[PDB]
């Protein structure tokens, strides 16, 4: 292993929260939060499985940042996922920055690396079923990218430095599908990747990506609907209209989700009934880092 790793989370205990706090190496600009927002009340209004998400965010040896975010479906099968992040998808992210950098067509390198991915996935780990976005940052013509892709219900927005929040990988649901990386979706990736989320875009630094697995679904927005042949894909985005430019969107995120969520619970108790809703939560925050902080991880990791 080459690249640095400042923050992983493999899945939380039920009952258990985690807070990973800063990494000195890149100066605070990645950070984990994990917890659940899985609620199941009796009648009374009385409380009633562990976490299957992943999240990694590092450098490569290069000094390029990348996180990746993954959220298994099955309880079972949660190690053969997070192994196969360590020990197959990890690994290609250094290669994916410098094939960016060096070929002309971003859409094409992200379209064979997902392939990539579901073949070793198929050849090495058929118990690790998954969706999962991931990006990486890459230099080309004086100026610094990012590109990445998510197939399934993970997102990743971006905070620009002047303030505006944009999606760059929606939470994608299709009809009757979960889109996955998966024995069922890998008969057909390339419609998949069609109807799921690819991008490229120019970053700065101080550009604050933040990834997730889940929020109260009450917080996207639809972005776009459309069909294919006859099912309805949804594009769900982070809605902008619950932030604003100040505080970095990781903060942000994490209050407006804990303020919806006390109300939820709050409802559901006061009910005098059975509820059970919410999921796993897990999110991640990486800041684009400047120059000099890419020459310094680059000489860390060379030592
Ligand atoms: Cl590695
Ligand atoms: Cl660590
Ligand atoms: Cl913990
Ligand atoms: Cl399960
Ligand atoms: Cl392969
Ligand atoms: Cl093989
Ligand atoms: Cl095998
Ligand atoms: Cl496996
Ligand atoms: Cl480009
Ligand atoms: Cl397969
Ligand atoms: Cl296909
Ligand atoms: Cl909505
Ligand atoms: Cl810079
Ligand atoms: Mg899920
Ligand atoms: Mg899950």
């Amino acid at each position: 292993m080459r690249s640095i790793i400042t923050q992983i989370c493999n899945g939380v205990l039920h009952g258990q929260s985690y807070q990973s706090g800063s990494n000195d190496l890149d100066k605070g600009n990645s950070e984990i939060f994990a917890s659940s927002l899985f609620v199941h009340l009796n009648e009374q209004g009385k409380e009633i499985k562990d976490s299957d998400d992943k999240i990694v965010i590092g450098y490569t040896k290069d000094g390029m940042a990348f996180q990746i975010v993954v959220d298994g479906f099955y309880g079972c099968e949660r190690q053969a996922v997070f192994s196969f992040i360590d020990n197959y998808v990890l690994p290609l992210i250094d290669n994916f920055s410098l094939d960016l950098t060096r070929y002309p067509d971003s859409k094409k390198v992200t379209e064979s690396l997902i392939h990539t991915i579901y073949s070793l996935r198929s050849k090495h780990a058929p118990l690790a079923e998954f969706t999962m976005s991931l990006c990486v940052t890459y230099q080309k013509d004086e100026q610094l990218f990012c590109a990445g892709f998510g197939i399934g219900d993970t997102g990743i927005a971006i905070k620009r430095n002047e303030g505006t929040i944009e999606q760059l990988v929606c939470h994608t649901e299709v009809d009757g599908f979960k889109d996955a990386f998966d024995n069922y979706s890998s008969a057909n990736i390339d419609l998949v990747i069609e109807r799921n989320s690819v991008f490229n875009t120019k970053v700065m630094p101080g550009d604050e990506l933040v990834g997730y697995t889940y929020v109260p679904p009450m917080l996207e927005m639809t972005e776009k609907e459309f069909e294919v042949e006859k099912r309805i894909v949804r594009h769900l985005n982070l809605d902008p209209g619950n932030f604003d430019d100040k505080d970095p969107l990781f903060s942000q995120l994490l209050q407006v989700v804990k303020s919806k969520q006390k109300q939820l619970v709050e409802q559901a108790k006061e009910t005098g009934q059975i509820q059970r809703f919410g999921d796993d939560f897990t999110v991640g925050r990486l800041v684009i880092p400047d120059q000099l902080l890419i020459n310094q991880l680059r000489i860390h990791a060379l030592s």
